[PDB]
């Protein structure tokens, strides 16, 4: 018998009997996973004879208890009470919880499958000794991290101190660190207490190995998602720093892959080309891996692009694998339906180094003035663990990367409220900003800093904006003058020269 | 009995019994083909005894027209019926063994598709392989891959081994195959062509053969309706002047199949007084190329499907209008693949690239770039442009001359015209210059004119501009201004020899 | 290099690469088969690459030569010449033989696939040096023994002394002994020189075992196809012998399964009168349980309503358990029946074939001396006791003690000189014969049993024809006379005279 608190949700192995590789047993797999990491096991039998079930469950409860790890059962309360199981997982369509508690009495763990906040509200009106832990939605097809956050947030607004959480659904090594990393409460106070793997240990031809790996990921604490410094900088980006940024991107000739609409095609390639870096407009899936392999490569991503979700995923992934930077420019957040849909879908394909939007798009992303834009920019930066840029009269830049830190349970008291957020203004006077930011981040070396790079880009852009607006006779020339000003501005790093004032927020 | 040297590989008819049209026999077809051209017949085969009755029955027909009979791949049926030769494949009986059984005096054909196999064919010396069928050119590897073989047949000095091209050969591509399947030293081309479905499956085999003969023993591939004469005299100011006048007066329609270069390229075209179309629509492709002084500019990394690129490349060759090929990237796997695929869809009037793309295309400094530009020009029988600080232009068209087994009298990669002038806008430019050329024009001068005009508007723009942004709009301007006054004596770029 | 005469056709393993069990090679199988019997190997390469073929052929010719067994190749003369193969097998639709010989020159074996006599005529007009051995037709679906005999017979009429024979096609342990046994020339002078197995060694999960089995069968010489004595008896069946036969069938109460048309009721009465229980089951599943019952017996009519697939099922079921089948072909009556009979005669081994003038001449493949000649021909052909009914009944024993051998084949015992007796003084006779043979014990004798039946029947015939007033009573009196006749074994009493033929 374990007490609620002895429950280690770290690596929660949910078994699916009907997908074991030939020549291997459920005992074989679940054993390997034990003496290598698994710290909680759930048995499912939604496909067998409720008596054979019971023989496998007893046989596996001996194995588990032997490694001092609890056994949980889905979703046959009876099989659970019967074989003296340590806990039971039920879903939303399974037996009401009060009803379950009444049968099993306290002392036994009740897992619930929650996917929406509304369900956390209910879980809370029931107080403690009802739900002891929830599995959060189905993260991925088998709603994403964004939707998980919304739940962890209700678990906090409701003060459900008693209820642990595990993430579940399509969790693999290609996304476990990102899930751990951005699945944190908006007040930083709570993250995922563990991870549920299914097809990754069970279906493994070498379960001992697959488990060692998932352990390595779960008890690490650094998600180095981009090969650039993620150190938190509170000192305003200095002239000398900006100067070094531009030198690097000029010297490094970054390749910036543009996935964007027909309109920013030509324009964006000119902005990139002006910053002394080669642009590629490939929306071709096969190329995507070879492309991101090239040194100092960089992905700039527009929504309202003509390329298929399957390929955007293909690419977003391709760049995260090689630890190169993605800049995300969602040009259509409601826009409210098809684009809203596509964006949310993209934000769960990978980790972005920078998200860029204006008033509407940034308020939308934060899930809704001037102090308000500042609040929203920090919310977005934190939410998607990224540098977020909000363009307007003032541009606001917030660093929500928190040095790439993640942990189980979650952020070292670092909430939405207190991440670095700076402002950049140049008086009264956009997807060019994306291409700019892309080139600045692109040039950064191992020892660089992502946050400064982004600010540099917003300065450089805002600066070339003042200059162009002066030297021009209308919309047409304003554009060609902007490209010019970017060219001239970077050929002479004299940032002390530049018009835009960089304050704190 | 024929001796190896009496073998005329000109029009080698490989029969496939299982695709004869109703009411027609194998005898019927193979007869028609003999009266009108076929100079060699191979029989493929059913029941190994019925085989033997058809083989004897057809060996009488062939011998009657004094043409040999070859058999695939049954060595036994061959020895048995006194056949004149046997063709075996790579996966068929090892050649030394075959020779051991049939003894000398009989022809052995081998199916080669890669150089590595020519290396082996050579370690065996003469008397082993007497001729090879080169790969499968087309789906049923292309000319490029056939060249790689003819080249090994030369590096290996396999003087004794003849060659026939095989696989998906039809009237819509026979002249191009004959034309560009030549050794890199000009000393060897295809000794003949293998047709299968084109005579056998013909409802009128006599006619279909008369046609393939007309193509095989012709010697001019007029693939574009522009002069292809070899010019060694540097392109004169007065010539350049006439080029620009023509393209201005002719208002060429330049169809752009490209990526970014959409807007920019249409402006360069529009500035040269010619209308650009960005149609990647398959059905339009024929109607489009029918319009007078039409021209195809072709980028890789385009979004259009191979099936349609093929559709277009063909559409333009059919009407004898010029295609300009700009392979951008050649060097992701996916693009390398796509380019090689395109280069076998048709005949290009001009291939344009820079250092990387040109070395890649030549199958790998400054003398090196010159060597590579000639290699490419010759290889794909085309005017090849290599951009850089210096632009090199090489004419590898050789006046559209092809011949069997010779193949270029003696005009090798080394000694074709190559000039110097001291980016996907350059494509559109070249496209407009070639586009304006009339029947009596000259393709090579046109291309050089374009590289001049572009390099010229480049100097001017770089001066009158304040950055990347304006440089681009000034370049379009300078192209507009430069051509509205043909004063090429004015222009900055110096045109030397290479 | 082997000479034509060093060729041991005993167990000729024809390989079919495309049916080897997983985890096993062609080398693996053909090796196992060599250590335990195979004495000749043919490689087929249907469908593969004529160069990979050559690598497998060289690799297997080393294996074969290593066990001193030749290698033969089908049907690529070139691959054969090329790899120094010991022989080549070609089919009827493959390269003409003269041409083949011209290429390979003498010294190499040429196998030809013959299925009809006409092809033996051709094989002979070519003289020796040409065909060195033939594979006889396709015996079974994969024409039968009857058709193989027709070939061996042409090989004899044509004196093709030089040409050996192997049987081929659907040869398995469930029929190899029968094939060896009845595939003999009609003059006894020639049988099969060997047997070609394909799917039986190649597709075997244990090829070493499967081969040791086929060897056991091939070099045995007794086909004990029925659990009754098969000794040749030349001494006329004595009264005391007939008496013992009837006692045995009365004491043993044989179960006689009737597969017949009209003869349903009548036949069951004849059987029932002979103190043995008749069953009229035409049910396939029962067939094995039925034949398991002691002193069981199959009586078989053509023109029965049961499906060939079940007749086969049964004919086999009884041969497996070594119980007696009596075959009564009731008609050269209608193409359909001719067809069905020939089909049946290749399903198994019959202890007795019974017919009258027409049916016996037909079965022999065409007076009174003539009927005698035909009865012996049939008896020998189908290696069985053959009964020919008429005014005189002729009984011939063609079982030859169940003796078979390779290439020999019968120890000079031809159609001409097998025991044939006469009985002087109809599908009831079948049922009778069935009951007599049925009662015979291990130590019995099949031939005497059959004669006893023909006597007993012919005897009850005289009696009935006297005691009756027409067709109707003749029948009921016949059943009676059979009942009375056997309840008192007084064969010294009975009307019919048993002479020699």
């Amino acid at each position: 018998k374990f007490s609620k608190e002895q429950f280690d949700y770290s690596l929660y192995l949910v078994t699916d009997s009907g997908m074991i590789p030939e020549g291997k047993t459920l005992y074989g797999q679940v054993e390997a996973g034990l003496q290598n990491g698994v710290t909680l096991v759930q048995i499912r039998e939604k496909d067998a004879d409720t008596k054979f079930f019971i023989e496998e469950a007893l046989q596996i409860k001996e194995l588990c208890h032997a490694h001092n790890v609890p056994l949980i059962i889905n979703d046959r309360i009876d099989v659970a009470m019967a074989i003296g199981a340590d806990g039971i997982h039920v879903g939303q369509d399974d037996m009401p919880i009060p009803m379950i508690r009444k049968l099993v009495g306290p002392d036994m763990v009740i897992g619930w499958s929650v996917g929406f906040p509304e369900e956390v509200d209910e879980l809370s009106k029931m107080g403690p000794d009802m739900v002891d832990y929830i599995g959060v939605g189905t993260l991925f097809p088998t709603m994403g991290t964004a939707g998980a956050i919304r739940v962890l947030d209700a678990l906090e607004r409701n003060n459900a101190h008693w209820c642990r959480t595990v993430g579940i659904g399509g969790l693999h090594p290609d996304n476990i660190e990102r899930v751990l990393y951005q699945c944190v409460s908006s007040n930083g106070k709570r993250s995922l207490d563990g991870i549920c793997v299914v097809s990754d240990i069970i279906a493994s031809l070498d379960a001992a190995k697959s488990t060692k790996i998932l352990r390595g990921l779960i008890d690490k604490t650094d998600y180095k998602f981009v090969n650039i410094g993620l150190s938190t900088k509170n000192s305003l980006t200095t002239t000398d720093e900006i100067q070094s940024i531009i030198s690097n991107t000029l010297k490094a000739r970054p390749l910036v892959q543009h996935i964007t609409n027909k309109v920013h095609q030509n324009f964006g390639a000119n902005v990139t080309l002006a910053l002394g870096s080669s642009p590629i407009m490939s929306e071709i899936q096969s190329e995507v891996n070879d492309l991101a392999a090239i040194p100092h490569a960089t992905l700039l991503l527009n929504t309202g692009s003509v390329a298929p979700p399957e390929m955007l995923k293909a690419a977003i992934r391709a760049y995260n694998d090689v630890k190169r930077p993605i800049v995300f420019d969602p040009v259509g957040y409601s826009a409210t339906e098809t684009r809203l849909l596509l964006n949310n879908k993209l934000l769960t394909f990978g980790q972005f180094s920078c998200i860029k939007g204006n008033s509407s798009e940034i308020l939308g992303l934060a899930e809704l003035s001037n102090e308000l834009l500042i609040q929203a920019t920090k919310i977005v930066a934190f939410k998607y663990k990224t540098v977020a840029v909000c363009t307007g009269e003032f541009d606001f830049i917030a660093d929500g990367t928190i040095e790439g830190k993640y942990s189980l349970s979650g952020t070292n008291g670092t909430s939405v409220e207190d991440i670095p957020c700076v402002a950049v203004e140049a008086g009264p006077i956009g997807c060019s900003l994306g291409s700019t930011i892309a080139c600045m981040i692109g040039g950064q070396p191992s020892e660089g800093n992502l946050f400064h790079a982004v600010v540099a880009g917003v300065m450089l852009y805002k600066a070339a904006g003042k200059i162009a607006s002066e030297k021009c006779n209308g919309s047409g020339s304003f554009q060609v003058e902007l490209i010019d000003a970017l060219y001239r501005l970077t050929r002479e790093n004299t940032p002390v020269t530049w018009a835009p004032k960089l304050t704190h927020t």
